[PDB]
């Protein structure tokens, strides 16, 4: 089923999500509704609070060569934790909770994370480029952080302008 996506400046997006403790059928349906909702709004990443669920879980499905998304590659990360981070780069980002606005944000260019899949299985994942960015972006949601929060002083004004523009 489709879920309503929460948009800035909703204070719900400032929520600190909680660890998932029960990996049951209820949790799996939520993840399924999140995937259906993400694809429907044509997103590549989605965190639980973006649909009102204060749980520390998020999904990521980057499009491949053909430029299309294949559910086969969808990542479901729960209770993520950074093991290591390195480098720095500027990446223009977007967000389903902040539709119509895109801006460069500084991110680690490489990250290694630890999490669990929907079956509570522990996983370790190293990532760079787009995948590393999506991971950092989505995890920020779990801590109530939006990418517009990380904008430089100048690009911050650009947001307020384009915001009053809509
Ligand atoms: O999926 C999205 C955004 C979707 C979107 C769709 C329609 C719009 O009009 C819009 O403003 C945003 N973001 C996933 C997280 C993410 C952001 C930046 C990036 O480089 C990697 C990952
Ligand atoms: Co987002």
């Amino acid at each position: 089923a489709l879920l309503e996506i929460i948009h800035y400046p909703s204070k719900i997006l400032r929520t600190i999500s909680k660890e998932v403790v029960s990996f049951d059928a209820k949790l799996h349906q939520q993840l399924d509704d999140m995937y259906e909702t993400m694809i429907a709004s044509e997103g590549i990443g989605l965190a639980a609070i973006q649909v009102g669920l204060p749980l520390r879980m998020l999904i990521i499905n980057l499009p491949q060569e053909d430029g299309v998304q294949h559910k086969e590659d969808c990542l479901e990360i729960i209770n993520p934790k950074f093991i290591e981070t390195g480098g720095s780069m500027m990446y223009k980002e977007g967000c389903l909770s902040v539709p119509g606005f895109y801006e460069e944000v500084e991110r680690f260019e490489k990250v290694k994370i630890e999490y669990q899949n929907r079956f509570a299985e522990v996983k370790v994942l190293e990532a760079s480029e787009l995948l590393a960015v999506a991971i950092q972006h989505e995890i920020d949601h779990l801590n109530g952080v939006l990418f517009v929060d990380k904008l430089s002083i100048l690009k911050r004004k650009k947001f307020e302008k384009e915001l009053k523009e809509l």
